[PDB]
């Protein structure tokens, strides 16, 4: 009888690298890398709000398209590209601080309070800004202008009895020309000091033109200040004073904002990406930078391929697979590894069960620590940018493409190694089984070198059965294949 | 006879991840993450100098609780969460940079210069600030006011004539009101220039009221130069200045400043935390992101085990440690693989000592890789904020959050691949042995296929011993093992 | 006949790393971190300006020693050391931003713009800024003065019609006195606002004396705006206006800026450091952090050996290399592995070649991986102060030592996996051989157990190379062989 050990193998195999080879083909492989979305921001399990025309600090300070977002509360603020400004022109000096805090905190719910704004006319208004077909200004800010064209010098307190900070929105009116100031205020000058114990923040207006927007040359700049427990709000003013109506309630917890175009959609989605929800199965994707949720680290490459099955030789430093055992047996469907025989009663073949799962075991092992796996991240720092800024955003994006090589770095070593131990483990297995028949074959049989033993004794199904097993009793046939291997 | 090749193993074993294994058995293994501290820090070898009620600023400007601070070297400043400021209300616009780089200076080091400061009253003292029981101010610095209802305008130079650079501290007075300023200063304005060829400061105060602070509604703005060598420092000022009494040396070396409540204790620990110093010995540390000296580096895993010992089967690649070979031999305590046998004189044991030897010298040699080889770290950034600040606080905190992940999956990615290692060397060193043996015996003994040999002659203790130290002559006993293998 | 299995060594070999081994002599290494310059940075690929004199900043505004810089483009602006300023005396707040987004954009192109400066003098001169040898002015500056000491406000516009960004560089003058001032201004105060519908900037000068430079103690301060398509210059002033002459162009790309003592030479080189041009086959260096073009990356590390060759045992988990094959061959030189013979025609020695390209295809395709692959980065963060700055500069030299540490970490784990590795695939190369070479010998040779088998049949020249090339029928001798095996 012939006894041959062998495995399977596949007539496509897949190319994957390893530490030796660039391109080698397994029996199988998985994609480590996501690289589509399903283009559509799925509006379970974070909880989505989007932010439609407007900016999160136009919707925070009330421009009058805004209104609707009043109180309201998200894990994922979502900006359109499409959003615009359509209220009194402002600026804020240090804008992506402000929305970055607002964002993190995850809410816009506003406490009206009522300060004692003695001798000034207050709810100032402007047709740069309307509301219905009227009039208006900022829902949250209160524009004070002189009474009686005399401005009194305001110095109001708002404690903090609470347990928890406040944040106050407020501002600086710069007007145009010296002709408005004294017509809004009543005065040449104009300064306002908001203090606490804590801090003191001081401002004067710039009079000048600045370019017309929706007609308006003079222009309002956007300040903030957080009040703690205990703590004192003191505004001091003579003049130019953007009024707070109150405070907003500033948490911490997982709330962030995002920029995208991507359309919400009723779905379920772990993960986050400006173009879309992306499944996190894999541990990296190479779709965004920007994520939000228990996502896939990013990396450069759009495809890293994990062998899920042996060196594929169609028709490692063990030297078997691909070794002394010629080729694999594409016939072989039940399992990776098995048995072909002749003997007097014909031809077959049988898988090994055992080495079979030993292989697929290990496999399942590698798999169980690398798909599912992915960490969560919520607030993070902006990457991507319209316009220069210098030193800071250049450390912005250095961080971020030092971190993104770094990913890339591991996860290409990590693939390289695990492929060259996979063909490692499973050429092993081989070597295994091979070995095992041989000593249970002990003065029976000779290895001819190609992964066949020459079995020198009448060897029926029965018998090889039994080597199958692992039953054969050597001792029956001894007699017998001595007599046969050891003849003149 | 019988010879049986076989290896150690213990009734306990610890559990380790590998590659392939979420959980599996060895005989033993080390800890790679420090996770506890003894809870105070030990005051050698970096010299500690415990600010106690005194922050580093308040000790820099001469708060009078701090005066015991005066001239005071340190390798590390350590600030307590009790401290607080008992002195004229101030800010320091930058706080965070000025405590940063007095905190890497080391040094308190003061050098009293004299300033013509013509015509005005010095030494301004305010019962905010009591020294002993008399009002009194920063001991550093110099409130200037009106000398008989007049304030002549200052301008003072002080060249730096020295080999290094000087750090100036000076100051602005915000009055509560216009009163005061004329009060103090016999002026409305008020304005301050500092200047040298390199660099230029200017302020103005701004009047108003703050809440008050030991009943202090004025607040004081600190500000600081440096000058270099053959540079001059210019103050020309009109009012408002708080003036400096001299120069603090600034130097460059290891310092740094932590804020921590543990107790100061006499022992000796390279590594410092808040939570107390932690020993060294091991790669990685679970205790705390902040540290000073030379520290394992801060991972995000409470444990890392590196297995130090072979699969543990009690009572691999290369198939033979929990493959054909069934199981360990807890009874054998002298080594980690021998043999045993079987002859006409009895039963027996051995350990094998160089392949002992060579599995242990492998591990040692690991272990000296991973163990006492941390990274000193001295001066570094902040990694907890009290205080919402946006934008480069969002970057400081992912900068950390970037860096622990990617120290974290190195950890976990080096005691998988090491263990995964561990185990197969282990595997192989039995192997060998089992190979090693069989080629000693040639024709006179046959593998039973389970780490034992059937020896086909009489082979007393000599003979295994002859054996067991490679001095055995197959020649000697081929005649009569051949004549027992080869019968009918 | 005797038929003995061995591998080459060499008299000298070189010291490796591997994973359980600090120091183990292997037949032959490469380096895998540059660590030499050249010295002069070479004038290919990268188009490099050389600033000689002049600072960036200083070509930018136009200093007289600067003229030469007049509208030229960079890839790599080399600034010297030796650079120094001669005009007026000036500060830039946030120099290093301005410094930044000029170098990163690659252009100093200029376009004269008509400003409409009704009413006042153009064109101010001064003897700190000599043309020649006549007073002169930055010349893309405009220092405008009283014209009959009347100093009519400026309101001028300058829309952006054009499809790209507009830089606009402009200053204010601080006047020492308020003499002056009035002398230039005919005015008390000065005012400027610069504003677009996007930005607005407001500065206000400080009257002062600084230290005279070129016997100056005024000061100019310079500040940019940036006109997007369709948006709008205004400038609104009452005096004080250092006015731009027109704007430059600001593009994107990968030109940067690099601090430099080293000679431009005439060769070519991908990767330049401060140092000198490096070559870039290697993936680390560790000549300097500062890089630009493709570079290796830094590590902290002197040097990194990659074993290319087997372990050298002059005169492995496999077991076979400085296991049982008790040394190599320093006579074989024509291959890595072989087979010595003696048979009864005298003794030789022949290379098995499947065998050593094997090995070396192995170890060049690691080799393929490493060397040569190199990433290409331009414009990045500075890695060098001069200055003590403060909390944003403590977050620049974090980032950059935290990567340095993680590369670092990378290069010290590859190199001894890789070493490990090659180790074990060589000494697994030899055993596979010395098994292929067991099983054609099948019965008529036995395993001495020290690589060599006893042939136990004539085996003449013709017999042993039949066994090199795999013809051997050992059915041929069988006979013979069992014979003089099995006798008594
Ligand atoms: C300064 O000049 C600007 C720009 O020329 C003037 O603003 C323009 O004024 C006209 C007439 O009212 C408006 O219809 C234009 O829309 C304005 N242009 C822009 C872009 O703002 C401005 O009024 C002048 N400033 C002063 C105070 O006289
Ligand atoms: C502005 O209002 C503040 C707060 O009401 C005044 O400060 C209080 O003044 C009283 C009377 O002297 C003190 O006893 C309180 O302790 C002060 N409160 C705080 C929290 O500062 C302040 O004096 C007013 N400012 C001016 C210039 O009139
Ligand atoms: C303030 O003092 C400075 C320094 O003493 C004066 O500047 C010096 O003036 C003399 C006389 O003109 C010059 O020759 C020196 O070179 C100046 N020194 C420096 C370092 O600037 C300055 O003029 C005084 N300021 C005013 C407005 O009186
Ligand atoms: C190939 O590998 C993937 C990933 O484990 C697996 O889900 C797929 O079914 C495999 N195909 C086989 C084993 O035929
Ligand atoms: C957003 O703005 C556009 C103006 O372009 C307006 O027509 C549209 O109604 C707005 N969307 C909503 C839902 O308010
Ligand atoms: C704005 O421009 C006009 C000049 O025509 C002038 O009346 C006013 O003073 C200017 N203001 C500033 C900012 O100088
Ligand atoms: C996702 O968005 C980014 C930024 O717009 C884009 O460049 C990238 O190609 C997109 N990826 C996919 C898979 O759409
Ligand atoms: C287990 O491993 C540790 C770490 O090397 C060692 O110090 C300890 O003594 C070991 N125990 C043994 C070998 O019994
Ligand atoms: C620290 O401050 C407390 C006031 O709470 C004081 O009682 C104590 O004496 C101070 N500690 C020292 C040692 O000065
Ligand atoms: C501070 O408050 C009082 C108003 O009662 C006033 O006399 C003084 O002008 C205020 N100062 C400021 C900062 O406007
Ligand atoms: C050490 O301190 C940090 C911060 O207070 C704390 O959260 C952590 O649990 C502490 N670790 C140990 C071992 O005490
Ligand atoms: C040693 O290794 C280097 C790097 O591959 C190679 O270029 C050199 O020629 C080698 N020397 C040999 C193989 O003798
Ligand atoms: C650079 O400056 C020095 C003054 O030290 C001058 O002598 C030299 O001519 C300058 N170099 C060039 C090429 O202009
Ligand atoms: C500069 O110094 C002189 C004092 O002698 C004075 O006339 C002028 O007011 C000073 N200016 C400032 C900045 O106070
Ligand atoms: C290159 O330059 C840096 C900074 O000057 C220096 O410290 C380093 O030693 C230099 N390296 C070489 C190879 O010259």
């Amino acid at each position: 009888a012939t006894l041959c050990l062998g495995h399977h193998a596949v007539p496509n195999g897949t190319i994957v690298k390893t530490i030796t080879n660039d391109r080698i083909e397994v029996t199988n492989a998985t994609e480590l890398v996501q690289n589509s979305s399903i283009g559509e921001i799925c509006d379970i399990p974070h909880q989505i709000l989007d932010g439609g025309n407007c900016t999160l600090i136009d919707a925070l300070l009330g421009d009058p398209q805004c209104d609707g977002f009043q109180n309201k509360k998200w894990d994922l603020f979502v900006e359109r590209s499409r959003a615009y400004s359509n209220c009194y022109p402002y600026d804020v000096p240090d804008y992506a601080s402000l929305r970055s805090l607002v964002a993190s905190s995850g809410t816009l719910e506003f406490k009206n309070e009522s300060f004692n704004w003695a001798g000034v006319t207050q709810n100032g208004k402007s047709s740069s800004c309307i509301r219905g077909s009227s009039s208006s200004f900022f829902s949250r800010l209160n524009w004070l202008t002189h009474l009686n064209y005399t401005y009194p010098a305001l110095n109001v307190t708002m404690p903090n009895k609470e347990q928890f900070d406040k944040l106050y929105i407020w501002g600086v009116h710069h007007p145009d020309t010296d002709k408005n100031q004294i017509s809004l205020y009543a005065q040449p000058s104009g300064r306002i000091t908001v203090s606490t114990k804590r801090s003191q923040q001081a401002v004067i207006p710039n009079i000048g033109s600045r370019p017309r927007i929706r007609d308006i040359p003079s222009r309002i700049s956007i300040y903030w200040t957080i009040v703690k427990p205990g703590d004192i709000l003191l505004i001091n003013s003579t003049g130019n004073l953007i009024a707070p109506r109150g405070y907003f309630k500033i948490r911490s917890g997982k709330s962030s904002i995002m920029r995208s175009d991507a359309p919400i959609g009723k779905c379920k989605s772990e993960c986050i990406t400006p173009n879309g929800s992306i499944p996190n199965d894999k541990p990296f994707q190479n779709v965004n930078r920007i994520t939000y949720g228990a996502c896939p680290r990013y990396v450069k490459q759009s495809t890293l391929k994990l062998a899920t099955g042996m060196r594929n030789v169609p028709e490692g430093i063990f030297g078997a697979i691909a070794g002394f055992i010629e080729n694999g047996w594409e016939g072989m469907v039940d399992g990776w590894y098995g048995f072909r025989h002749q003997n007097s009663e014909g031809r077959g073949q049988a898988a090994d069960l055992k080495s079979t799962q030993a292989a697929i075991d290990q496999i399942n092992g590698k798999l169980n620590r690398l798909i599912g796996k992915t960490n969560e991240k919520f607030h993070q720092i902006e990457k991507e940018f319209s316009e220069v800024e210098g030193r800071v955003q250049d450390l912005e994006k250095y961080v971020e493409d030092t971190k993104i090589d770094l990913w890339s770095y591991n996860a290409e070593l990590l693939v390289a190694l695990e492929n060259q131990h996979t063909i490692d483990l499973t050429d092993s297995e081989m070597n295994k089984l091979f070995e095992k028949t041989k000593k249970q074959l002990r003065e029976n049989a000779e290895d001819m070198g190609n992964g066949c033993f020459k079995i020198y004794h009448k060897c029926d199904n029965a018998c090889i059965g039994s080597i199958r097993n692992e039953t054969y009793d050597h001792n029956v046939y001894r007699d017998e294949a001595l007599n046969n291997r050891f003849q003149i």
